[PDB]
């Protein structure tokens, strides 16, 4: 017989996956040109800003998780990371001329987004039995729709503000946001399945309040505090905080199986690597977003390209190349498995590299016209883009070995999100020491010619200690 079809309840949730992937991502793409253009920032103000909300969003989730677990169920912090991501939208658009809307808009958004970024997948994972065959297909398309959506919203976001502004830019976003939410709303009885939230313990007094108070006052501070700790700077405190937190995780981990006590090094090498990877990877929203606004003759057909439309060709890039490979899976991935897991890496490395070095070039040679040269510039963007497929699904199926692999798997996500765009937003100040002198393209043909021959650098480290301990 056939095989079952999948839970319908599933097309509901690839629906809001699609829509929150399309605001989270719309307003990624116009952030740090909002900020410059609008609101006058110096490059240093805004990379910093932009960096610490890049963090933020990936610290979060933690908590909006443990939430779910203990209190709330996935699907009631689903609803409710939406609505605080539309509301926090709403506040970005209505106000575009007062910088503390900016700050408290963020603060919103990043409370959203951590409690749905964990539990829209825990939900997922839901409605399927332990060992039904389906849940891949299910996560695949899930991922699929994170994908659509990643490339949908940067073009769809760009021509909105090019042609009404920045306003109509995040109105729009947010108005992606509540259609994914009426979607998923309306597919509640498909849900009725799903854990309820734990009455019991909302109405468990803790000190003299009820915990449901202590959540509508949770909901109340949280978005201050995030709001004071953007506009001053903070989130690296929370940041190490959280880093000496997962040490200590990992060390009592270290302790608890020695027996897989040489596999965890490995995994720890590959979180410093696949870190400093995507601190070059994160340029890509910031100091290169600023090059091609800035320095690359974007006309064409007698039109001009709005810069945030480039965000959706690394999208492209990963989502085509992801489909490349899948169709090129083969019977080849055996042998030594850690020698060509730290080959794959340098692969990785190597193509961002070359991304680097085409970007390099094009600002070395735009000094026959005077502006870069589109085609250079998306061929970097292209690559940067292949790049990011050697790195991270390399690094969680060597986790995934292990039993406790979802902590690490944590973990993991946590040092090379949150670490990698605070260490992206300290590097990318080396773009701007000149700031007396006004912003020049020679600038950013320095930065992209020495994160080209750093990566060469590491690449050439790993290779080498790679093949030295084969011997």
């Amino acid at each position: 017989m056939k095989t079952p079809s999948q839970p319908r309840a599933i097309y509901y949730i690839v629906a809001i996956q699609i829509w929150e992937y399309f605001s989270f991502y719309g307003m990624r793409a116009l952030l740090i040109l909002y900020l410059t253009h609008q609101l006058g920032f110096d490059d240093n103000h805004a990379i910093s800003l932009f960096s610490a909300y890049a963090s933020l969003v990936y610290v979060t989730p933690i908590l909006g998780g443990w939430l779910a677990d203990r209190l709330l169920g996935n699907r009631t912090a689903v609803i409710a990371g939406a609505l605080l991501m539309t509301l926090g939208h709403v506040v970005l658009g209505i106000d575009t001329n007062s910088t503390f809307s900016l700050y408290l808009a963020l603060a919103i958004i990043i409370c959203g987004y951590g409690l749905f970024k964990s539990n829209i997948s825990c939900l997922l994972g839901e409605l399927y039995d332990e060992n039904d065959h389906r849940r891949d297909g299910g996560f695949s398309l899930l991922y699929a729709a994170g994908n659509i959506g990643s490339i949908a919203a940067p073009i769809a976001c760009g021509l909105a503000a090019q042609w009404y502004g920045w306003h109509v830019g995040f109105a729009l976003a947010g108005g992606g946001m509540f259609i994914g939410l009426l979607i998923f709303l309306s597919g509640h009885r498909h849900f009725q399945s799903t854990r309820s939230m734990d009455k019991k313990a909302l109405t468990s007094v803790k000190f003299a309040l009820p915990v449901w108070s202590w959540l509508v006052v949770m909901l109340c501070l949280a978005p201050v505090f995030f709001t004071l700790l953007l506009e001053n700077d903070w989130s690296g405190y929370l940041l190490a905080i959280v880093c000496l937190i997962a040490a200590q995780i990992i060390a009592r981990m270290m302790i608890k199986f020695p027996e897989h006590r040489r596999a965890l090094w490995q995994i720890v090498l590959l979180m410093f690597v696949g870190t400093l990877f995507w601190v070059l990877a994160q340029q890509g929203g910031s100091t290169i977003s600023l090059f091609i606004d800035r320095f690359v003759n974007r006309q064409a057909f007698n039109i001009e390209v709005p810069t945030a439309l480039f965000q959706s060709v690394n999208a492209i890039a990963v989502m085509l190349a992801g489909v490349v490979l899948a169709w090129l899976a083969s019977p080849e991935s055996r042998g030594n498995s850690t020698l060509r897991v730290w080959l794959k890496f340098a692969f990785g490395l190597l193509l961002m590299a070359c991304g680097f070095m085409l970007l390099a070039f094009d600002a070395r040679h735009a000094a026959a016209d005077g502006q870069a040269s589109m085609g250079v510039m998306i061929s970097g963007l292209a690559l940067m883009g292949f790049a990011e497929l050697f790195i991270d699904p390399v690094a969680i199926a060597q986790i995934t070995r292990l039993k406790m692999s979802g902590v690490l798997t944590g973990i993991y996500m946590l040092a090379t999100g949150a670490v990698a765009n605070w260490l992206a937003g300290v590097v990318a100040q080396q773009t701007t020491e000149s700031q007396i002198s006004g912003m020049a393209i020679a600038a950013y043909q320095r930065f992209f010619s020495q994160m080209g021959e750093w990566t060469l650098a590491c690449v050439a480290i790993i290779v080498v200690l790679a093949f030295a301990t084969r011997f």
